[PDB]
C-alpha cells in the first residue's frame, strides 16, 4: 500500500528522473517517499574517500566497508529490504518486482568502481533481508541506472503511486494499432475492425506465438 | 564517434544526460494539432491507449537518415545484451524512440524498416511505464564501449583486513597470484551456478 525508498549513491543527481516521475498526489497521500543520500556524508577523511585498492590485486578500486557500513547503519533497520545492484546478482524480474511491491522500506545501495567490499552485504545479511540483483546481461557504470529501473518496476505496481493504471490483462505481446486506419500505405489488420472478438483474440494469440518464437525462443 | 537522438513525450525524465553527443527531443513538437493528444484508443480493443503513427512519422523523418539505427525499447523486443552493446558501439547514429501508454502503433517500426535498420529490444523481463528508463540503460551500456570513451564476478575486498570481526579471505593477502586466481575462479563458479545457472547451460530455477 505504501513504501519508503532510500537510495545511497555518490551521484545523487543521477536519481533526478525519479523525482520527475513522482506525482504530487501520491506523496501528499503519504503513499510513497523517496530519499536520495550522498554516500560522501559518511566519509571519515578530509578527502572524502569512498574507494581503495583491492586486496589480491585487480583492475579498479573497491568501495570502502567502513563508509558503507556507517551509511547503512544509519539508514537501515531490521525491517529493511536492502537491495544491492550488481552484475553478479540474481536476475531482477517481474516476479521480483511483484514481491517487493508490498514491502515497507527498500534501501538501494548503488555501487561504483569495482563495487562494494563484500563484507558490507554479508554483515547486513545477519540482521536484515539482503538481495543482490542484476537488471540485465550488459555492463553499466554503476548501480544508479539499475536503481531507476528497479524503482520504476516496483512502484508502478503500488496502486496510485506513479499514475499508471493496472489493467485486467509466458508469451510476448503482439503488435498494437490505432488511428488512422491507413497510414503510409499500411492498413490496420482488417480482423481488428471485424467486430468478431473471438477471432480477434485468436489472431492476437497467434501473433504473440510467432513473435515469441522469433524473438524469445527461450520462453518456449 | 556517435550521435544519439532520443525522442520522448517525457523529455523531463532524461537529463542526467566530444567523441559523442546526446540530444533529447520532445515528440509533442511535431504535433499536427495542439488540441489533440498523441495517443488514441486501440483498434480491436485492449487496455490503454496507443501512440499514433502520424506524429512519430513526422518526428523520425526529420531526425533520421537511411544510415540511422532506429532503436525501439519494448518489453516484447529482442533481448538487449552486452553483445548488442558491442555491435552498436561502432554506429555513427542511434535514434531511440521511447513509447509510453501501451506503446507505439506497430506501423511506425514496420514503415521505418523499409528505409532504415530498425531494432526492437528489451532491457529485461520486467515491466516499465515507458521507454525512457530503457533508453538511459541502453545509452550507458553503449557509450562506455565507444572507441576512445560467461561467468559472474566473485567478491572483492579492500582495507581494513579485519572489519566487524570479518576477515578478508587470507589467500588474497598471500601475494600468490596463482592461488588467488584459483580461489577467485572457484568463487565465480560457485556464484554463477547458484545465481545464473542458465549461463552455464543449466535449467533456470
Ligand atoms: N544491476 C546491475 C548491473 C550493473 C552494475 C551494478 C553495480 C555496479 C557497481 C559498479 N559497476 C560498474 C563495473 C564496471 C566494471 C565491470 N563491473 C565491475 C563489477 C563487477 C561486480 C560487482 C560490481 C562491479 C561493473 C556496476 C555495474 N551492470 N550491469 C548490470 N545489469
Ligand atoms: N525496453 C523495455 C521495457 C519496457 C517498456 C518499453 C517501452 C514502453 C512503452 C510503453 N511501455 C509500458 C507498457 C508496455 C507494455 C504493456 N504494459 C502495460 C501492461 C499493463 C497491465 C498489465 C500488463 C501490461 C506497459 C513500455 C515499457 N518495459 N520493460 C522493459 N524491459
Amino acid at each position: 500500500g505504501s513504501m519508503k525508498i532510500d537510495v545511497v549513491t555518490i551521484f545523487p543527481e543521477y536519481l533526478q528522473p525519479v523525482r520527475q516521475s513522482l506525482p504530487g498526489k501520491a506523496i501528499d497521500a503519504g503513499l510513497v517517499d523517496v530519499a536520495v543520500h550522498d554516500l560522501r556524508r559518511w566519509t571519515h577523511d578530509v578527502h572524502k574517500s569512498v574507494d581503495d585498492s583491492p586486496y589480491g590485486g585487480g583492475p579498479g578500486m573497491v568501495m570502502k566497508p567502513t563508509v558503507w557500513g556507517d551509511a547503512l547503519d544509519e539508514i537501515c533497520t531490521s525491517e529493511t529490504l536492502l537491495v544491492v545492484p550488481t552484475p553478479a546478482g540474481y536476475p531482477f524480474t517481474q516476479e521480483t518486482a511483484w514481491q517487493w511491491s508490498t514491502e515497507d522500506h527498500l534501501v538501494i545501495a548503488c555501487g561504483r568502481y569495482e563495487g562494494i567490499d563484500q563484507r558490507v552485504a554479508d554483515d547486513a545479511a545477519t540482521r536484515m533481508r539482503v538481495r543482490e540483483v542484476s537488471i540485465g546481461d550488459y555492463v553499466l557504470n554503476g548501480g544508479e541506472a539499475a536503481a531507476l529501473v528497479i524503482i520504476e518496476a516496483v512502484l508502478r505496481l503500488v496502486p496510485g503511486v506513479l499514475g499508471n493504471a493496472l489493467s485486467a490483462q509466458s508469451l510476448l505481446e503482439g503488435p498494437s494499432y490505432t488511428r488512422p486506419p491507413s497510414w503510409r500505405g499500411m492498413d490496420v489488420p482488417p480482423v481488428l475492425l471485424s467486430g468478431d472478438h473471438a477471432k480477434i483474440a485468436a489472431w492476437r494469440a497467434e501473433q504473440s506465438r510467432q513473435r515469441t518464437i522469433e524473438r524469445r525462443p527461450d520462453l518456449l
